[PDB]
RNA sequence: ACAU
DNA sequence: CGATGT
């Protein structure tokens, strides 16, 4: 199985899990960058890979492109596919933001339709995800 | 076990 | 070493 170059790959990155959560999208063949979303105080992991594919859906639903998505993440592909986040995090005034993030893209999930792939990057074969946070 |  | 998830 070959890399789908003509795609978009995202990744999250955290200081702490549960803690400071951000997430990003790249061009998967050039590395640039298309979107950061500022870093969100307490959030999960997994909460950030499923807002990371979430937002590259609506990113390229917005620029009528048919690509891919890769993500390296089991779970939030498979929250994606059941547009549902089933997080353990507790919701808290803390937590209130992810919180919130999480429910209006489960939302959104809801309302819109798409096409697009939702793939999981192969890791053990072909390395760290180009938008990892190295 | 697997994925982070 | 700890945590988030199927
Ligand atoms: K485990
Ligand atoms: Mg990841
Ligand atoms: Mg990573
Ligand atoms: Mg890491």
């Amino acid at each position: 199985e070959e890399i789908i170059w003509e795609s978009l790959s995202v990744d999250v990155g955290s200081q702490g899990n549960p803690g400071i959560v951000e997430y990003k999208g790249v061009d998967t063949k050039t590395g640039e960058v298309l979107f950061e979303r500022e870093p969100i105080p307490i959030g999960t992991n997994n909460m950030g890979e499923f807002l990371a594919i979430v937002h590259g859906l609506r990113y390229l639903k917005e620029r009528n492109s048919r690509k891919p998505i890769y993500s390296d993440s089991q779970t939030a592909i498979k929250w994606v596919k059941d547009k549902k986040a089933k997080s353990t995090l507790v919701r808290n005034e803390e937590t209130a933001l992810i919180w919130k993030l999480v429910d209006e893209a489960e939302e959104w999930l809801n309302t819109h339709t798409y096409e697009t792939p939702i793939l999981k990057w192969q890791t053990d074969k072909w390395g760290a995800i180009k938008a990892d946070y190295g």
